[PDB]
C-alpha cells in the first residue's frame, strides 16, 4: 500500500539545495539524471514523499550530512509521487542529502524535457532539447518536491557532445570533458526559486546580445538562419529590463538575462529565470515581412516575461489557487511598461480590449473567482485563463486609478521587497497596499473572491444621479462589489469619482446636465446601464457629435448596449440602432469593437439553414464601414493603429466579396505569383491578398508551395489563414491531418489551424469531426485543461446555437468520463451554446425586420 493518500506533498520535509546531473542523448532520444536534494524534517518520519513522472528510477541513497543508506522505492502514478523508505528514521532538524539516480525518455510532446526540431535552409533536420515545466511537469525531468513553495537553490549540469551548446538560468561557470566526445557544463548555483522555473537548452543555438546600464547580459538565442532577426527583441529586452530596475526599485539579481527563441513551443512564451524561452513568432522580427500586430506581440510578450522575473520568479505564489499573482500583474506590467518604452505603439488604446474579452467568459456560471482552490495539474492548467489574466489586469488597472499611480508603484515596491526570495498569498497584497475612508482589502475581496461583475444601473432625475449595482450573469446571487465609479458630463471635461460601496446610492450634481456617461475610458471592470432617456441620449450624442467623447468611452457603450441585449434591459434593435453611428467612426478600437460585438451573429447563421438573413446582415456591416473600407490605402504607411485597423477592413471586405477590393487583390496576387515570389507585397494588404488568390487551386497550391521555404513567422501565419479560407473540403482534411502529424505544418499551429477551420462555413463539420475522432492523441499531445485543448473545445462547437448540436456536444464529453468530461472549458462551451439557442431564437426575427427597415434610408 503507498503510505501517502494526498495529492499535496507532506508540509513537514523541506529542501534547500538541490544537485542536478542531466545527460541527454539527442540521437537516441534518451537521457539519464543524478539528482541529489539536500533536506531537513521538521516532524519524524522514516518515509519521504516527492513527485516523478515517467522517470525510471534504478537507485535511491540517503546520506547523513560519511554515512550512507539505500532507500526503498514505492511509486505513485496516479498521485505523480514516488515514497523512498528509509530503513532507520530522520532525526529533526539534521541534514540529509537525497540521491537519486533515474532515466528518461526525451518528452514528445510540448511539455516536461522535451524534443524540438527544425529544417537548414539546405533542407537538413535538426533535433534540439528544450525544457518547459510550468506548472507541473519539473518533475517528468527530475524527482522533486514539485509545488511553488518549496523554494531552494539549484546547481545544474548539463553533459553534451561538443557540436553542441547547452544554456541554463545562469552563466556558465565551466566545461569540463569528462570522457571522450563528452563535456559537462557546470551553471553556477542559482538564488532561492521554485522547480517550475529550472530550465536548460541543447542545441546548435546562435546568439547576438547587449550589456544593461546596470551590467546585465542581455542575450538572444535562435536557430542559426534565424538568429538576423533578432536584433528587434533584443533592444527591447534591454529597454524593459532597465524600465523595470528603475520602477520597482529593485534590480534584476542575475548577471544575465537569455531570451531563446524555441522552434517548437506550446504557449507563446515562459519566465524560467535568467532563460525565458518563446514561440519563434513571438521573439523574431523581420524587416520586409513580418507585421504591425506582430511587432506589438513580441514588444508585450518580452514586457510580460521579463515583467515575470519580478512579479513570479524573485515574489512566486504560495498555491496555484493564487496564480494571479503571477499572471494578472505580469499581464498589467506590459501595458505599464511599454507605453513609457515604445510609445509610438500607443498601447494603452487597446488595454480596454482585454477587459471584455474576460466579461465573456466572466458573465457565465461557469467561471470563478479570480482566486480559487484547485489540487490537481489539469486543475491547476485551467487557472492559466483569461480570468487569472486579463481580469487580473483589469481589477488591478482599476485600483491603480483609485489610489494615485505614485500609491500604487509604493505599494508594489514595499510588497516585492517584503517577500523577496518567498512566496505571497492574495491576503499578503492587499495588506502592503492597505499599507501604503479607504479600504483597500475588503474592496479588493470583493473582485478577487466572488466571480463575475457588476452591472451599474444610472437613473437620473434632475440634479440628482442614482446609482444601482447587482450582479450580471447570463442564464439570486446578492453579490456586491467596492466599485470605483467614474463619469463625464456634458458641462465639465473633469473627471468625477464615487465609490458605489453599497447596493444603491446618490450624488446631487451642481446643475442639470444634457447627458451623462459613466466608466471613463474604460478604466473599470464593470457594465452600465441607463434608465429613461438615457440611450437615446447617448445614441444621439455618437449620431452628432461622437467625439463629444473619447474612442474608449464609444467602444465601451457599443458593447454594453450588445451585452445588456444578451439579459433583456435593451432590445437588440436599440442597440443595432446604436451601431448605425460607426458610418462616421475612424478610430481603431471602436471600429473593432463593433466587429467584436457584430460579426459573432453572421458567425451563428453561418452554421444554419439562414441564407437570406446572412447575407443582408453581411451586407449591411460592409455598408457600415464602406467608407472607411474605401479610405484605406495599399501600403504599410503610418502607425501601428492604422496599419491593423487597414489590414482587417481590407479582409474583411475582401472576404465578403466587396467587389472593388476582390479585384485588387487578384491583381495583386497575380503579379505576386507571376514572378514567382518575388515582387514584394505591403505586409498590410498581403492577408487579403493571400486570402483572395487561396480560393483557387493554382493559387492554394501555390502558397503552399512558399511555405515550405519561408522564415518569417508572420508570412506562414499568413498563408496558414489564407489556406484554411478554402472551400475545397479535401484541402481542408489535409491540412488537418498534416498539422496534427506535424512534419509539413508544425503541430503547434494545430489548435489555431483547427479553430480557423471551425470558422470555415464549409469546414466546421469536419473541424467538429476531427476534434472528437482524434481526442486521445490531441490530450497526449497538449493536456487537460490547458489553454489549447480549451481553445479546440470551444474553436469547433462555441458558435452552435441548435438543440440537436447542443445534445452532441455533450454526449460526446460525457462519454469520456475521466479523460475530458470535468473540463471547465466543455462546461464552458455548453453555457455558451446554451446563451446561444436564446438569442437566437429570441432575436433572429428581430433582426431580419430590422435590416429591413434600415432600408427606409434608400
Ligand atoms: C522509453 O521508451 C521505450 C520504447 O518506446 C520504453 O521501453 C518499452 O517499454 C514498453 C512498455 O512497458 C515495453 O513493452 C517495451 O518492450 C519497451 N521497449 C524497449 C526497447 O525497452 C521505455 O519504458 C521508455 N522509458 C520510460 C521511463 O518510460
Ligand atoms: C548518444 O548516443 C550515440 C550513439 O551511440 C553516441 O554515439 C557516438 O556517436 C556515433 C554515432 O553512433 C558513434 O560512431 C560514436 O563512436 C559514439 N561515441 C563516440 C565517443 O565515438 C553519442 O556520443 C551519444 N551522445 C551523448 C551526448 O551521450
Ligand atoms: C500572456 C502572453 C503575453 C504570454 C504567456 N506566457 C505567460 O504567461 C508566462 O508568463 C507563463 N508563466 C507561461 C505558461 C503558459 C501556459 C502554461 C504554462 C506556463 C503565454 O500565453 O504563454
Ligand atoms: C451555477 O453553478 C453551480 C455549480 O456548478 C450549480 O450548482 C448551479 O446549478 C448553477 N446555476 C445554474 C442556473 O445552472
Ligand atoms: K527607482
Ligand atoms: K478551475
Ligand atoms: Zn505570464
Amino acid at each position: 500500500p503507498f503510505p501517502w493518500n494526498k495529492i499535496r506533498l507532506p508540509e513537514y520535509v523541506i529542501p534547500v539545495h538541490y544537485d542536478l546531473l542531466i545527460h541527454a542523448n539527442l540521437t537516441t532520444l534518451t537521457f539519464w539524471g543524478t539528482t541529489k536534494v539536500e533536506i531537513t524534517a521538521s516532524q519524524p518520519t522514516s518515509t519521504i514523499i516527492l513527485h516523478s513522472h515517467h522517470l525510471q528510477i534504478s537507485r535511491a541513497t540517503l546520506r547523513k550530512g560519511l554515512s550512507e543508506e539505500p532507500l526503498q522505492v514505492l511509486e505513485h502514478p496516479r498521485q505523480e509521487q514516488i515514497a523512498l523508505l528509509a530503513p532507520e528514521p530522520l532525526l529533526v532538524g539534521l541534514p540529509y542529502t537525497v540521491v537519486i539516480h533515474y532515466a528518461g525518455n526525451l518528452s514528445e510532446t510540448f511539455h516536461g524535457f522535451y524534443k524540438s526540431t527544425y529544417r537548414t535552409k539546405e533542407g537538413e533536420l535538426r533535433i534540439l532539447a528544450s525544457t518547459q515545466f510550468e506548472p507541473t511537469a519539473a518533475r517528468m525531468a527530475f524527482p522533486c518536491f514539485d509545488e511553488p513553495a518549496f523554494k531552494a537553490s539549484f546547481s545544474i549540469k548539463i553533459r553534451r557532445e561538443p557540436r553542441h551548446l547547452a544554456i541554463s538560468n545562469m552563466p556558465l561557470v565551466k566545461s569540463v570533458t569528462v570522457a571522450e566526445g563528452l563535456i559537462e557544463d557546470h551553471f553556477d548555483v542559482t538564488v532561492k526559486m521554485s522547480t517550475y522555473l529550472v530550465a536548460f537548452i541543447i542545441s546548435d543555438f546562435e546568439s547576438v546580445s547587449k550589456i544593461t546600464k546596470s551590467g546585465v547580459k542581455v542575450s538572444v538565442y535562435a536557430v542559426p538562419d534565424k538568429i538576423n532577426q533578432a536584433d528587434y527583441a533584443l533592444d527591447a529586452a534591454v529597454t524593459l529590463l532597465e524600465f523595470y530596475e528603475d520602477y520597482f526599485s529593485i534590480p534584476y539579481p542575475l548577471p544575465k538575462q537569455d531570451l531563446a527563441a524555441i522552434p517548437d513551443f506550446q504557449s507563446g512564451a515562459m519566465e524560467n529565470w535568467g532563460l525565458t524561452t518563446y514561440r519563434e513568432s513571438a521573439l523574431l522580427f523581420d524587416a520586409e515581412k513580418s507585421s504591425a500586430s506582430s511587432k506589438l506581440g513580441i514588444t508585450m510578450t518580452v514586457a510580460h516575461e521579463l515583467a515575470h522575473q519580478w512579479f513570479g520568479n524573485l515574489v512566486t505564489m504560495e498555491w496555484w489557487n493564487d496564480l494571479w499573482l503571477n499572471e494578472g500583474f505580469a499581464k498589467f506590467m506590459e501595458f505599464v511598461s511599454v507605453s513609457v518604452t515604445h510609445p509610438e505603439l500607443k498601447v494603452g488604446d487597446y488595454f480596454f480590449g482585454k477587459c471584455f474579452d474576460a466579461m465573456e467568459v466572466d458573465a457565465l456560471n461557469s467561471s470563478h473567482p479570480v482566486s480559487t482552490p484547485v489540487e490537481n495539474p489539469a486543475q491547476i492548467r485551467e487557472m492559466f485563463d483569461d480570468v487569472s489574466y486579463d481580469k487580473g489586469a483589469c481589477i488591478l488597472n482599476m485600483l491603480r486609478e483609485y489610489l494615485s499611480a505614485d500609491a500604487f508603484k509604493s505599494g508594489i515596491v514595499q510588497y516585492l521587497q517584503k517577500h523577496s526570495y518567498k512566496n505571497t498569498k492574495n491576503e499578503d497584497l492587499w495588506d502592503s497596499m492597505a499599507s501604503i475612508g479607504v479600504d483597500v482589502k475588503t474592496m479588493m475581496n470583493t473582485w478577487t473572491l466572488q466571480k463575475g461583475f457588476p452591472l451599474i444601473t444610472i437613473t437620473v432625475r434632475g440634479r440628482n444621479v442614482h446609482m444601482k449595482q447587482e450582479h450580471y450573469m447570463k442564464g439570486d446571487t446578492g453579490y456586491l462589489w467596492h466599485v470605483p465609479l467614474t463619469f463625464i458630463t456634458s458641462k465639465s471635461d473633469m473627471v468625477h469619482r464615487f465609490l458605489l460601496k453599497t447596493k444603491t446610492d446618490v450624488l446631487i450634481l451642481p446643475e442639470e446636465v444634457e447627458w451623462i456617461k459613466f466608466n471613463v475610458g474604460m478604466n473599470g471592470y464593470y457594465i452600465v446601464h441607463y434608465e429613461d432617456d438615457g440611450w437615446d441620449s447617448l445614441t444621439g450624442l455618437l449620431k452628432g457629435t461622437h467625439t463629444a467623447v473619447s474612442s474608449n468611452d464609444r467602444a465601451s457603450l457599443i458593447n454594453n448596449a450588445f451585452q445588456l441585449v444578451s439579459i433583456g434591459k435593451l432590445s437588440i434593435e436599440k442597440a443595432l440602432d446604436l451601431s448605425l453611428y460607426l458610418k462616421h467612426e475612424t478610430e481603431i478600437m471602436p471600429v473593432f469593437q463593433g466587429l467584436n460585438e457584430l460579426i459573432p451573429m453572421y458567425k451563428l447563421m453561418e452554421k444554419r439553414d439562414m441564407n437570406e438573413v446572412e447575407t443582408q446582415f453581411k451586407a449591411f456591416l460592409i455598408r457600415l464601414l464602406r467608407d472607411l473600407i474605401d479610405k484605406q490605402t495599399w501600403t504599410d504607411e503610418g502607425s501601428v493603429s492604422e496599419r491593423m485597423l487597414r489590414s482587417q477592413l481590407l479582409l474583411l471586405a475582401c472576404v465578403h466579396n466587396y467587389q472593388p477590393c476582390v479585384q485588387r487583390a487578384e491583381g495583386y496576387f497575380r503579379k505576386w505569383k507571376e514572378s514567382n515570389g518575388n515582387l514584394s507585397l505591403p505586409v498590410d494588404v498581403t492577408l487579403a491578398v493571400f486570402a483572395v488568390g487561396a480560393q483557387s487551386t493554382e493559387g492554394w497550391d501555390f502558397l503552399y508551395s512558399k511555405y515550405q521555404f519561408s522564415l518569417s513567422s508572420t508570412e506562414k501565419s499568413q498563408i496558414e489563414f489564407a489556406l484554411c479560407r478554402t472551400q475545397n473540403k479535401e484541402k481542408l482534411q489535409w491540412l488537418l491531418d498534416e498539422s496534427f502529424k506535424g512534419d509539413k505544418i508544425k503541430t503547434q499551429e494545430f489548435p489555431q489551424i483547427l479553430t480557423l477551420i471551425g470558422r470555415n462555413p464549409v469546414g466546421y463539420p469536419l473541424a467538429w469531426q476531427f476534434l472528437r475522432k482524434n481526442w486521445n492523441k490531441l490530450v497526449q499531445k497538449f493536456e487537460l485543461g490547458s489553454s489549447s485543448i480549451a481553445h479546440m473545445v470551444m474553436g469547433t462547437t462555441n458558435q452552435f446555437s441548435t438543440r440537436t448540436r447542443l445534445e452532441e456536444v455533450k454526449g460526446f464529453f460525457s462519454s469520456l468520463k475521466e479523460n475530458g468530461s470535468q473540463l471547465r472549458c466543455v462546461q464552458q462551451t455548453i453555457e455558451t451554446i446554451e446563451e446561444n439557442i436564446g438569442w437566437m431564437d429570441k432575436n433572429f426575427d428581430k433582426i431580419r425586420v430590422w435590416l429591413q427597415s434600415e432600408k427606409l434610408e434608400r
